[PDB]
DNA sequence: ATCTGTACATGTACAGAT
DNA sequence: ATCTGTACATGTACAGAT
DNA sequence: ATCTGTACATGTACAGAT
DNA sequence: ATCTGTACATGTACAGAT
C-alpha cells in the first residue's frame, strides 16, 4: 500500500534515536538535580511525555516532552470563568509566588531563570534555551547534535485530589478501555501547568493518561502484544499528524492548529469504534480516511471537544477563527481527493 | 436448567450482611492482637483470598479465607526435592522460630496467639478446630447466624523475583496477556506453613488467583457495566457444586478438592481466551466442555499447577489410580443422566 | 555504629534492525 | 523469524550523613 | 503507625418492560 | 420467560488527618 510506504519514512531510526536520547538525557538530568538542591523546586519529579514516549513521533527524533511534577498538598481550586480548562489556585517553600494566590508566571519565571542559569553552565553539548513565546507553560531547549532537537520542559504542580468537576462527565473509555481502567486512571493525580489565556490563571494537563491510553489502547489487552494481533491506531495517528505538519509547514493560515487537535479528535475516534477489528492494518487506508472525515466534520461543526473536558471546545470560534477552519477543511478534502500529494513532499 | 441450580447457589444479600459482620469483626480483633502485643508478627498485613472474595462462593457464606501476610526481607530460599511447590527458606523477631525457619515452629506460636485472643470472645459464638496435621490453617468456627468457617493463613511476604521453578507457569500471554504477565509477576510472592518436611513451605499465588478472576476476560470490559457478561464464572461455580455435591456424598473423593477445579477451568481459560467462547447463551456447552476437559485431566492423571507447571496435582504420589477412575466414573454418570445430583438438597 | 537518598540491578514491552 | 536499544517499573546496596 | 472519607467495582432483590 | 433499571450491600484502593 502507498500509506504503508509513507510510514517507512516516518519511521524513526535507530541510530537517531541512540544519538538523540543521549544528549537529551544527559541535558535532563543535570537539570532535574539542579532543582534539586534553597531552590523552590525541591522534590521536582521528572515524567516523560508527549509523542517520543507514546511512540508516535514521526520523522526524527526531534521533539521531546518533559514535565518536571511538584507535589503540593491542601490547594484549593477555583474554575476561571467556567472554561472547564483553566483555574486559580490557592492555599515558611512557594513562599515567593504568593499574590494574595499562587501565580502562573511569577512561578514559571523563577523556574526558567534557573534552568537558564544551569543551561550557562553545559560546555559539554551545543544547547541554548529558545526565547519565551508569550501565555506558553514551556521553557524550551534547542540542541545541535547532528540535528536539531527541541525539548519543553514543562513545569507541573501536582495534586493527588480527585480531578475537578469538569472532567466527571470526561475520559468516556466506559465502552472501549472500561470502568475498572477508568476508576484506576482518575485515582491517578491530576497537573496543573503554567499556560495563561490571566498571569496567575493553570491549565489541566492529562499527558499520563495520555500516555497510558496510547500504549494500552485495544479493548483487547493483548492488542499489539508478541501474542496478540497489531492494530494500525498509532499509525493512523501519525498519518494524521504528518498530513498536519506537512500543510503547517506550508501554510501560515494554519498557526491555529496543532497536534493536541488530532491526539485529541483520534481520542473520539477510538471511542466511536472500540473494537479493535474496526482498525485492522489490512483496513489502513478506510481507517485514516474514516479519521479524515470526523476530523473535517469538526472543522464544519467548529467543535472538537476536550477528551478530559467535554465543555471546552477547542475549535471554538473563541480560539480559532471559522476562515482559518474553512482554509484546513478546503486542504485536507484536496489532498484526500487527489492522492495525497503532500506526502510526497520534500 | 443449569441456570435454574446457579440460581440455588446464589448467595442471598442478607446472609452476606450477617456472615460478614461476624467475620470482620473477629479478624480485626486477631489482626489488631499481632500488632498492638507486639508478637513476632508484628507487621503482619490482612490479605482477603479465597472464593467468597472471588465472587465464586456457592451455597452459603460459610467459608472465608483470610493471609495474614508477613514481609521478611533477605530470604533465601532452597527448592524441597525438586517438587516445585516447597521450599526451606533462611533467614530481628523471628529468631525463636530458628539452624532455617520452621514453618510448624512459626505456625505454632501463631496459632497459640490466635487461640488464646479467642478465647477473649465473649461477644460471638467462635471456637478455634482441632489442629489438622501437615495444615497450614488456623481455622474458626462461628455459630451464631449458622456455621461458618474461617481460615485463617500465615504467609510469608517476599519482593524478590518469583522462584525459578514458576518461570513457564501463568501461561496468559495469549488470553490476559504480556503487560499483565509481567505486572503480575513484579508482585511478591508468598509461602505458607504446608508440609510434605515440618520445616518445609509451600508457595501461594491466592492474591493472583484473585486478580485472575476479578480480569478473566481478553477485552478489558467482560462483566463490566458497559461490557457482555460471559459464563466463566458461573462455569467455575456449576464445576465446584458438582465436586462439592459428590465429595458430600462418597468418602473415596477425600483427596479431590475445589482447587483441582479452580485450577482446571484456568487451564480452560487460557485454551479458549476468547470471551465469545463464554457467551452466557452458550452455558450448557461451555460446562459440557469443561468436564470434558477435568475428564481427560483424570484419564490421563495430569493437572499440573496454573503457576508450577512441573507440579502435577494429579499424580500418583497425591491421589490414587482408583479414586481417579472412581471420580471419573461418577462425573460420567451425572453427565449422561441430566445430573441428577444438581437436584438433590 | 546505624540510617538513607541516590544510583544501580534486574527484567521485559515495544519497536526497529537484521 | 530472531536480535537488540531504549524506556520504564521494582528491588536493593551503599557512601555519606547522623 | 492507624483510622476515616470518598468513590466505584462487584454482587443481589425485585418490579416493570419486552 | 428473560432483560433492564433502581436500590441496597459489601469490598477495596488510596489520600489526607491524626
Ligand atoms: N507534557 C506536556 N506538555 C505540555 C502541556 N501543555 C503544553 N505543553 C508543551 O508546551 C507547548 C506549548 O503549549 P501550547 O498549549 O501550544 O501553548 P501556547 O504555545 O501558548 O499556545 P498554542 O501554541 O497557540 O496552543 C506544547 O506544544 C507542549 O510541548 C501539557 O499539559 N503537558
Ligand atoms: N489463601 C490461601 N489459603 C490457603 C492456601 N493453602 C491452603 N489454604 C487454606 O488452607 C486449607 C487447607 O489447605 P490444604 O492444602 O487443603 O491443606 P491440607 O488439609 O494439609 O491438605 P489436603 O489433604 O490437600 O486437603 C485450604 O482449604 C485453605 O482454606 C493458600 O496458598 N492460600
Ligand atoms: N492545548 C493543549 N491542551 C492540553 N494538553 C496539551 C495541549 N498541547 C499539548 N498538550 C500536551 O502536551 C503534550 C506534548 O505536546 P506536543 O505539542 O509536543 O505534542 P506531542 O503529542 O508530543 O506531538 P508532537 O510533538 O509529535 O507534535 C501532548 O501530547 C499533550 O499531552
Ligand atoms: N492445594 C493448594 N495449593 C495452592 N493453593 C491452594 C491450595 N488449596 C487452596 N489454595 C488456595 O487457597 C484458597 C482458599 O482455599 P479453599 O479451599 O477455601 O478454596 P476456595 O478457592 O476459597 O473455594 P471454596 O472455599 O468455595 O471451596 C484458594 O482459592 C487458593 O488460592
Ligand atoms: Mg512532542
Ligand atoms: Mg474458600
Ligand atoms: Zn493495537
Ligand atoms: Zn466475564
Amino acid at each position: 500500500d502507498k500509506l504503508k510506504k509513507v510510514l517507512d519514512k516516518l519511521r524513526l531510526k535507530r541510530k537517531d534515536i541512540s544519538e538523540a536520547a543521549e544528549t537529551v538525557n544527559k541535558v535532563v538530568e543535570r537539570l532535574l538535580r539542579r532543582m534539586q538542591k534553597e531552590s523552590e523546586f525541591k522534590g521536582v519529579e521528572q515524567l516523560n511525555t508527549g509523542s517520543y514516549y507514546e511512540h508516535v513521533k514521526i520523522s526524527a527524533p526531534n521533539q521531546f516532552n518533559v514535565m518536571f511534577k511538584l507535589e503540593v498538598p491542601r490547594i484549593e481550586l477555583q474554575e476561571y470563568y467556567e472554561t472547564g480548562a483553566f483555574y486559580l489556585v490557592k492555599f515558611g517553600p512557594l513562599s515567593h509566588f504568593l499574590e494574595g494566590v499562587l501565580s502562573a508566571t511569577k512561578m514559571l519565571s523563577k523556574f526558567r531563570k534557573i534552568i537558564k542559569e544551569e543551561v550557562k553552565e553545559i560546555k559539554d553539548i551545543d544547547v541554548s534555551v529558545e526565547k519565551e513565546k508569550p501565555g506558553s507553560p514551556a521553557v524550551t531547549l534547542l540542541i545541535r547534535n547532528p540535528e536539531e532537537i527541541s525539548v519543553d520542559i514543562i513545569l507541573a504542580l501536582e495534586s493527588k485530589g480527585s480531578w475537578p468537576i469538569s472532567t466527571k462527565e470526561g475520559l468516556p473509555i466506559q465502552g472501549w478501555l472500561g470502568t475498572k481502567v477508568r476508576t484506576n486512571l482518575r485515582r491517578e493525580p491530576f497537573y496543573l501547568v503554567p499556560k495563561n489565556a490571566q498571569g496567575e490563571t493553570w491549565r489541566l494537563s492529562f499527558s499520563h493518561t495520555e500516555k497510558y491510553i496510547l500504549n494500552n489502547h485495544g479493548i483487547e489487552k493483548t492488542c499489539c502484544e508478541s501474542s496478540g494481533a497489531k492494530c494500525c491506531r498509532k499509525e493512523c495517528l501519525k498519518l494524521m499528524k504528518y498530513l498536519l505538519e506537512q500543510l503547517k509547514k506550508e501554510f501560515q493560515e494554519l498557526d491555529a492548529f496543532c497536534s493536541y487537535h488530532v491526539k485529541t479528535a483520534i481520542f473520539h475516534m477510538w471511542t466511536q469504534d472500540p473494537q479493535d477489528s474496526q482498525w485492522d492494518p489490512r483496513n489502513l487506508s478506510s481507517c485514516f480516511d474514516k479519521l479524515l472525515a470526523f476530523f473535517l466534520e469538526c472543522l464544519r461543526t467548529e467543535k472538537l471537544d476536550h477528551y478530559f473536558i467535554p465543555k471546552f471546545n477547542l475549535f471554538s470560534q473563541e480560539l480559532i477563527d471559522r476562515k482559518s477552519k474553512e482554509f484546513l477543511s478546503k486542504k485536507i478534502e484536496y489532498e484526500r481527493n487527489n492522492g495525497f500529494p503532500i506526502f510526497d513532499k520534500l
